[PDB]
Order: C-alpha cells, then structure tokens, then sequence
C-alpha cells in the first residue's frame, strides 16, 4: 500500500515543501488522504443554418452548463469463484487467435501527430521531438521493472490527465487490447468494437434471430464506482497470456497504476488534495472501454448462467458446480457470447429464455445494480430489437424503393442538433469552426439520411462551407474525408455491407428512402411545423448568409439534390 504509493506522495510533496499540511477539514472517507499544497461554446455555423431549433429548449439548453466517494462490499466466496472461472476461461477465448504484444513509441507518436486523446513542453506534439522527455520515459519504465513508481500520478478536474511518459507506458503494456481489436465482434463474439453506428443496428438484428426470451438492455448505475479490486484482479489475468519485459511491464501497470491509484484533487475551500484508493475504474485508464467490456461480458455470461441454473447459490460455489460451470463455458460459452452485443458498460442480451430477468443474485453481489429499478424488483425485456436502447441508439429497419433494406440507426433529433451545435475548447477561428459543421453534416448526410430535418440541414451546412474545405474533429469516421457523400454512401451501405445481397450502387440520394413522416416526428422531426416549412422554403438565404460570413470562396450548391430543390 503505502509501500507502493509512498514514493508518488513522497517526490509531491518535496516539490511543495513550504505549502504541506495534513487538513484536519477533508471531505473523504472512502478516498485515503494524505496532504495538500497551494494552487462549452456555440458552433455559429451549425446554429445559423439551424434557426427553428433556436426555440426549442432541449436544442439550447444543451449548450449551458458523491458517487466516486462510495464503497461496494467484497463478493461471498461463490461469487468471486464464478467471476475468476469465467475470467481465466475468457481471457483464453479472446487470446485463442490474437497475440499480446508491446505498442511502441513509434506507434505512440502516430497518435501524437494525428491530435487523438493521450490524457497529457507546450503540447504532447513538442515532448515528443524530444529526446530528454524519453530518457525520463526509462527512468520510470526502469522503476516498473523494479516494482517501483515515482510519476504515475492521475489528476482530477472528464479523464485524468498524466505526464506524457505514464499515457506511454500504460500505452506500451495495455494499448494491444485497443489497437489489435480484442473486442471485435469476430474475435469477442459480444463486442462491438470498431464495428461502427451503421452495423450495430443489423448486429443487434442477428442477436433478434437467435431462439430465447425478451431483450435485456439493464444499464448499470455508475459502473465505474462500481469495479471491485477482485474485478481489477480478474483483468490482470491478461497478464497471464504475456511473456518477457511485456508480461513485467504489464504487471505493473496493473499493481501500481490500477489496482493502487494516486489522485491529485482540486477543493474550492484552492488546496490539491492527494488522496488514495485500491478499487473503482476512476478515470485515467486509457483501456477503460476495452477493460469494461471484459467484466460486463463475465458478469452478463454469469447472470445467463444463474437465470439456467447452472449454480444454485452465490453464497458458496460447489466443486460439482465449479465443474458444471466449467463445462457450460467450454460446451456453450461461445454461443452464449454470440447472444449479447456489448460496448464497455453498456449490453443488450437476449437469453435463452425469460429466467434471466428475476436471476439478480449474481449481479448484485458482483456490485453491478440496475439503474432505476429496486434492487430485487425483476428485470422489463423488449420484445421488438426496433425499441431496444444500444450505444445511446435505437435502430429503425427501412425498406428501399427497390425493396433492399437498410437498418438505420436513430436517436431523438433535439440531441443530434444540440451536439453539432456545441464545439469544446478555445481559439477557433471562422474556418475551423466550419469544418467541425461540416464534419457533423457529413455524419448526418451518412448515418441519419433518413430524417428529413438532418438531410436538409446537412444539404445547407455541406452548401455554406467552401467544397474543399476538410472536415476536422479535436467506431468508425467514414465522413471524416473530402469524397463525395453519394460515393461513401455507396460504398458504407451497399458495397461493404455484408447483409446486402444485390450490390448495384444508388446513382442519387431520391433514391435513399426516409422514415415514414409520422415516425420521423415520433423521433423528434418537425416536419409540419409552419417555423420548419419556413426554414426550409428560405434555406438558400441561411446558406448565403454563411457564405457572406466566410466570404468569396468556392461553394458548391447541395440543395438541388433534394427533389423539393431540384427546381
Ligand atoms: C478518452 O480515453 C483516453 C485517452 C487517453 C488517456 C486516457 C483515456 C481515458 N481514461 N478514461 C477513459 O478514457
Ligand atoms: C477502445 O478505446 C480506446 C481506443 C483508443 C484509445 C483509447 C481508448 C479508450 N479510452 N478509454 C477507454 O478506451
Ligand atoms: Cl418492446
Ligand atoms: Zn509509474
Ligand atoms: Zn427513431
């Protein structure tokens, strides 16, 4: 413990000798404290051609703006047996076809040069260049391999932001879980990684096809605050697939940086706290999805198994029923994988039959309770994949002039608006702010073409803004390009859709269907709104009023590609 967190607090406070004191007033009960020392904005483009939303307060109110201090209880002895059962068992399927690997500075640095999120000189492009910054990388990585560490400390403000050296090392151990696709569909069979929004809604009609009971979609009340130090034990398990400085490196990361975390606060009291704990996920892990969804997959395989009565009870797991449970896993393990789609803390299972819904004994007991529902109160399954919630989604299935079919994905329009019309961060200059407009028109023209608001509204973003300008963003990012939109059309939804049959490319976007009119306003449309009708009768004078702003560039006119515009 304070073994392996001592060196952090002891090198912090050193650097802040004149300022240390032990607050007899700190906030913190479930967080070990030790010390302290002394220490959105609107996108115009996209609201300027958005003006009937301009009323709408779900659209404007997303633009304004105690649980991480709990303690879940250690699982009974038959819990931790069927989580540790299943984990190894697990860790085994994922690595059957998959090879743990080092991710190097090489690779790091694509990252860094390509502005993706490090959690970290001026930027992290600069320390890079730098050599002196990689010999302070090898002191600390020489640390890990002594067991050690001196730097690693996580710094609370949505991620935890570290030196560029520590983003590294976890990079360097863990990174292979991100970048090789553990969590594919192909190699988890529950995992959705990488798949993208445009195939979740066909995955989740595969799972739909499969014999069983209702669809379970139970959202888990703050998993993070919820991962047991047992759960962070079952994770390291991965370690066990590993081998030289790899399976070292690794190690400790887990042990020192995981499973015995070192926080840096701020209390407006402005002090900075350094508290301590060994259990909940914090933030920080930049393997925090691929890591959730392991654990959501054993949990959910667990639950499957309690609702089959695999096991009678959690209170003490028999040798008979450990080798049951053995069995299970390696007779029909795979096909019950094949019956979830899983994304980090979010899952959708569709059991062989409606048992699953009152089996809570398990889940409880793991720490894993259903959000807004008594804690023994038995689980509500969809009967329709159409109604059942995925990745923040429901998907429509829509049929083609031509009787191809498209399953969509859809959310309420008023949340679809108001985050295109919200950027992060400061000093955006006119035409940055257009390309970040127009990297969300070009998302709506790919994933949302079926409703009539985001078609128009994207039409006119995609007019407004210069026809070469790049898309720009500080799964999947098939509008993140300079290509025509029809051409990636063509090639996301037919080409390259493997549940597409006929292959014959659409030669326009009037022969990209919508939703039914009355559907389309049931997810948010207003469409039959006099402001809407307005709004898209006058829409050339939104667009020249864009283009006056930006000035004398080269614009292309979108609009005509709608039939209403087509003269
Ligand atoms: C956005 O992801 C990251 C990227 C880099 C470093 C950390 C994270 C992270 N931490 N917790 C969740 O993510
Ligand atoms: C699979 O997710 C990632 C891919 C790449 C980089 C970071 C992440 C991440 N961040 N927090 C959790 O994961
Ligand atoms: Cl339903
Ligand atoms: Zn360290
Ligand atoms: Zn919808």
């Amino acid at each position: 413990n304070l073994d392996i967190i001592g060196k952090r607090i002891e090198k912090i406070k050193q650097e802040h000798e004149t300022s240390w004191h032990y607050d007899q007033d700190h906030p913190y009960k479930t967080w070990a404290y030790h010390g302290s020392y002394e220490t959105s904005m609107v996108n115009g483009v996209v609201r300027l051609l958005t003006k009937p939303w301009d009323i709408i307060p779900m659209v404007t109110q997303m633009a304004m703006t105690e649980k991480v201090d709990t303690r879940t209880q250690e699982p009974k002895e038959g819990t931790k047996k069927l989580m540790k059962i299943t984990a190894e068992w697990l860790w085994k399927e994922l690595g059957k076809k998959k090879t743990p690997r080092m991710c190097t500075r090489e690779e790091f640095t694509r990252k860094v040069r390509s502005n993706a999120a490090l959690g970290a000189w001026k930027s992290a492009r600069e320390a890079v260049e730098d050599s002196g910054f990689w010999e302070l990388v090898d002191k600390e990585r020489n640390l890990h391999l002594e067991g050690k560490c001196e730097t690693c400390v996580y710094n609370m403000m949505a991620i935890w932001y570290m030196w560029l050296g520590a983003r590294f090392l976890e990079f360097e151990a863990l990174g292979f879980l991100n970048e090789d696709h553990w969590f594919s569909r192909e190699n988890s069979l529950s995992g959705v990684e990488g798949e993208g929004l445009h195939k979740l809604g066909y995955i989740l009609r595969d799972v739909s096809k499969k014999e069983g009971g209702a669809m379970y979609a139970d959202d888990t009340a703050g998993w993070d605050t919820r991962i047991t130090l047992e759960d962070l034990k079952n994770e390291e398990m991965v370690t066990n697939h590993m081998e030289g400085e790899h399976k070292k490196l690794a190690e400790a990361i887990f042990k020192l940086t995981y499973q015995n975390k070192v926080v840096r606060v701020q209390r407006p009291t402005t002090v900075m706290d350094i508290i301590s704990r060994r259990d909940q996920r914090g933030s920080g892990q930049v393997v925090t999805y691929g890591l959730n969804t392991f654990t959501n997959m054993e949990a959910q395989l667990i639950r499957q198994m309690e609702g089959e009565g695999v096991f009678k009870s959690i209170q003490h797991l028999t040798v008979t029923e450990e080798i049951a449970v053995k069995n299970w896993l390696v007779r029909v393990g795979r096909e019950r994988l094949s019956r979830m789609a899983i994304s980090g803390d979010d899952c959708v299972v569709k059991p062989l039959d409606d048992r699953f819904a009152s089996a809570l004994t398990a889940l409880n007991d793991m720490g894993k309770v259903r959000k807004d529902i008594q804690q023994w109160e038995p689980s509500r399954g969809w009967n329709d994949w159409t109604q059942v919630p995925f990745c923040s989604h429901h998907f429509h299935e829509l049929i083609m002039k031509d009787g191809r079919v498209l399953v969509v994905p859809c959310r309420n329009q008023d949340e679809l608006i108001g985050r295109a019309r919200i950027s992060q961060g400061a000093g955006w200059s006119l035409r940055e702010t257009a390309c970040l407009g127009k990297s969300y028109a070009q998302m709506w023209s790919l994933m949302y073409f079926h409703r009539r608001d985001l078609r128009l509204a994207a039409n006119a973003i995609c007019s407004a803004v210069p026809s070469h300008w790049v898309p720009t963003s500080r799964a999947t990012h098939e509008w993140m390009t300079t290509e025509d939109m029809l051409t990636v059309w063509n090639r996301v939804w037919i080409q390259e859709n493997p549940w597409m049959e006929d292959k014959t490319p659409v030669e326009s976007w009037e022969e990209i269907p919508y939703l039914g009119k009355r559907e389309d306003q049931w997810c948010g449309s207003l469409i039959g709104l006099t402001s809407r009708a307005t709004w898209a009768k006058n829409i050339q004078t939104a667009i020249n009023q864009v283009r006056s702003l930006i000035g004398n560039e080269e614009y292309t006119d979108y609009m005509p590609s709608m039939k209403r515009f087509r003269r």
